């Protein structure tokens, strides 16, 4: 699990949206995992504006973070799983690093700020949903 706060938006994963999150809906592409609702109050966080390939991500199956080498954000095959069906993710960031499937939520940093959150993995890879493209947050 886990979240992104900015000015009057929150960024989850589209999967493991609320209720809420659906009453309050903005955005959401089942394509990149996303789904963005609207908060009262402020958020806590900045989204990177940037091509860092390189950053920090929070992994919650290890209660650590961990520093990754990662992809640019592309078109990659994800396999079945209970929440979709086999599909074309877009937008997605692959890294070597740590994934459990309730991983996903945990943010991926850089010096400049968010750059997206978990989104898919196994063995020995985690990969990541952009959210750097996405102006409108700010
Ligand atoms: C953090 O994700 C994982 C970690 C370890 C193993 C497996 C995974 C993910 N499976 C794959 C095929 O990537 C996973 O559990 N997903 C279920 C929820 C939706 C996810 C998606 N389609 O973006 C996929
Ligand atoms: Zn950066």
């Amino acid at each position: 699990s886990g979240a992104i706060y900015v000015g009057n938006y929150r960024v989850v994963n589209r999967h493991l949206a609320t209720h809420n999150d659906w009453a309050n809906l903005v955005w959401e592409d089942s394509s990149r995992d996303l789904l963005v609702s609207s908060t009262t109050a402020q958020g806590c966080d900045t989204i990177a504006r940037c091509d860092c390939q390189t950053g920090v991500y929070y992994c919650s199956s290890r209660r650590k973070h961990y520093p990754v080498s990662f992809s640019k954000p592309s078109l990659i095959f994800v396999e079945a799983s209970e929440y979709y069906p086999a599909r074309y993710q877009s937008h997605l960031m692959l890294a070597v690093g740590h994934s459990e499937p309730g991983d996903c939520g945990g943010i991926l940093r850089c010096q400049h700020g968010v750059v997206g959150i978990v989104s898919t993995g196994g063995n020995g890879l985690v990969g990541f949903a952009d959210v750097r493209d996405l102006l409108w947050l700010d």
